[PDB]
């Protein structure tokens, strides 16, 4: 496991995630520094990190933030690759001119990110364009494993036993109604990931609380199609946000339909 004092912090904190706040290190390596981002930790909690770098350990994909280890000195440490471009919605945010094309390719890569996490059953539980990070800006990674769950051999679903403060916003009405999460859950995420991306970071359902949302839901009505969004593109947003969970599909069927695509348009 990781040595403190190989383990050089800035003190400029560069956002939260689930259990912790996020800071620029570097950690030497064998011969080398290693750029590095570090969670570091606010009773349980402690477990609750260990949990995230446990899934974190058996995640290996091009398109998921890789963990280099834990480290355990003065808070409790989770030290992970850094990303320089930092979260899709605040690069969007502050660059208006990235292209279409560079949109389609950035989802298709967190669908196949997502694809992987599918075939593995784990569920994300917290899919949203902040938990997506840029290493370039044609090459997205995603986070944040705070919420997420090994699926059990036997099951395609996790319970979780009540409601703890959720992202309602980019939660399928079964989480919200029966507290299910599966792969297809993390669907439903990933069409409103799909919409702040090509809404440029702007945030979802803009105004409403949770509460709302869900409302809005039940009554089969669902947020716009974003300015110069591709029509291919909303139409696969809408098919995420497909009610029914049987029916909704699953990641294989959307990465193949955004793989098609995105090869389609040169
Ligand atoms: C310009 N900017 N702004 C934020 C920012 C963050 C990265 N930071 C990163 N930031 C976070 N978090 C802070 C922002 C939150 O939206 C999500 C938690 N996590 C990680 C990195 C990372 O590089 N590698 C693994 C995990 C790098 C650049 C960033």
């Amino acid at each position: 496991y990781l040595d403190r004092k190989l383990l050089t912090l800035e003190d400029k904190e560069l956002g939260s995630g689930n259990f912790g706040t996020v800071k620029k290190g570097y950690y030497q390596m064998k011969k080398v520094v290693k750029t590095v981002a570090v969670k570091i930790l606010k009773p349980a909690l402690k477990d609750e990190l260990l949990a995230e770098a446990n899934v974190m350990q058996q995640l290996d994909n091009p398109y998921i933030v890789r963990m280099i280890g834990i480290c355990e000195a003065e808070s409790w440490m989770l030290v992970m690759e850094m990303a320089e471009l930092g979260p899709l919605n605040k690069y969007l945010q502050q660059n208006r001119h990235v292209k279409d094309k560079n949109i389609i390719e950035l989802v298709h890569q967190v669908s196949m990110g997502m694809k992987y996490l599918e075939e593995s059953n784990f569920v994300h539980r917290d899919l949203a364009a902040r938990n997506v990070l840029l290493v370039t800006q044609h090459y997205a990674k995603i986070s944040d494993f705070g919420l997420s769950k090994a699926l059990r051999a036997d099951e395609n679903y996790y319970k979780a036993q009540t409601h703890g403060k959720w992202p309602v916003k980019w939660y399928a009405p079964e989480c919200i109604n029966y507290y299910k999460f599966s792969s297809k859950s993390d669907v439903w995420s990933f069409g409103v990931l799909m919409w702040e991306a090509f809404s440029y970071g702007q945030k979802p359902y803009r105004g409403m609380k949770g509460s709302e949302v869900t409302a809005m839901l039940e009554k089969g009505e669902r947020m716009g199609c974003p300015a110069g969004c591709p029509r291919e593109m909303y139409d696969l947003m809408n098919l995420c946000w497909t009610y029914d969970v049987e029916n909704r599909p699953g990641f294989a069927a959307v990465e193949l339909r955004l793989r098609n695509y995105y090869y389609d348009v040169v």
